[PDB]
């Protein structure tokens, strides 16, 4: 509730209150690149965010939030594994103290210094609270980080921080464009599993991009100087704020590319 990534209520705790946590499809995973097969019956990926109208941004004690207007079709990801059309909602993060963790997904073991979850429902269950009560509800679309150039799109994000620096604190983000979030490939792997927050739903289509994205050292230690506490409380950096991977169980993860 209560949930957090400390000691005493970190992932390891969370199925005292979550017991999905121990479900059959939890996220994230490791992704085996040599296991993982490519799979021909995959439609192409449309990432369609040209009309992405974004509201504002939030810390909400575990990370932040840019959201979106969801009310009309507009930011829209389609094709791939997904059948229908899901509408982008929200997107946020996970990253580490330190640039070699902070992703939740893995692949090869490897873990990168963050990474971007866009999180998408399913238009024909109406609503988002709708949506995660459905086996094929969510879409989220993962994107990891290296440290390395800067991200010129991300830069806009970075500057806001400093007014959402503590838990229940929002600023006006209108006019953000995520498609400056993107790398040029839209190659990726893709399974079914769940949300990596508590309540842990399994209602996700993960869509896992292969190509990382290159943010700044700097861009990166700016998201390290958030606070998982509120105004005035006790000073806890909003770090390491990622779910280790998780048992695969009976799934497959495919492969969009040769
Ligand atoms: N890492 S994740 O995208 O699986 N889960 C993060 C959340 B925050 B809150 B709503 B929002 B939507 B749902 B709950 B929490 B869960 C998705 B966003
Ligand atoms: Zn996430």
């Amino acid at each position: 509730h209560h949930w957090g990534y400390g000691k005493h209520n970190g992932p390891e705790h969370w199925h005292k209150d979550f017991p999905i946590a121990k479900g059959e499809r939890q996220s994230p995973v490791d992704i085996d690149t040599h296991t993982a097969k490519y799979d021909p019956s995959l439609k192409p990926l449309s990432v369609s965010y040209d009309q992405a109208t974004s509201l504002r941004i939030l810390n909400n004690g575990h990370a932040f939030n840019v959201e979106f207007d969801d009310s009309q079709d507009k930011a829209v990801l389609k094709g791939g594994p997904l059948d229908g059309t899901y509408r982008l909602i929200q997107f946020h993060f996970h990253w580490g103290s330190l640039d070699g963790q902070g992703s939740e997904h893995t692949v090869d073991k490897k873990k990168y210094a963050a990474e971007l979850h866009l999180v998408h429902w399913n238009t024909k269950y109406g609503d988002f609270g709708k949506a995660v009560q459905q086996p094929d509800g969510l879409a989220v679309l993962g994107i990891f980080l290296k440290v390395g150039s800067a991200k010129p799109g991300l830069q806009k994000v970075v500057d806001v921080l400093d007014s959402i620096k503590t838990k229940g604190k929002s600023a006006d983000f209108t006019n953000f464009d995520p498609r400056g979030l993107l790398p040029e490939s839209l190659d990726y792997w893709t399974y079914p599993g769940s949300l990596t927050t508590p309540p842990l739903l399994e209602c996700v289509t993960w869509i896992v991009l292969k190509e990382p994205i290159s943010v700044s050292s700097e861009q990166v230690l700016k998201f390290r100087k958030l606070n998982f506490n509120g105004e005035g409380e006790p000073e806890e950096l909003m770090v390491d704020n990622w779910r280790p991977a998780q048992p695969l169980k009976n799934r497959q993860i495919k492969a969009s590319f040769k």
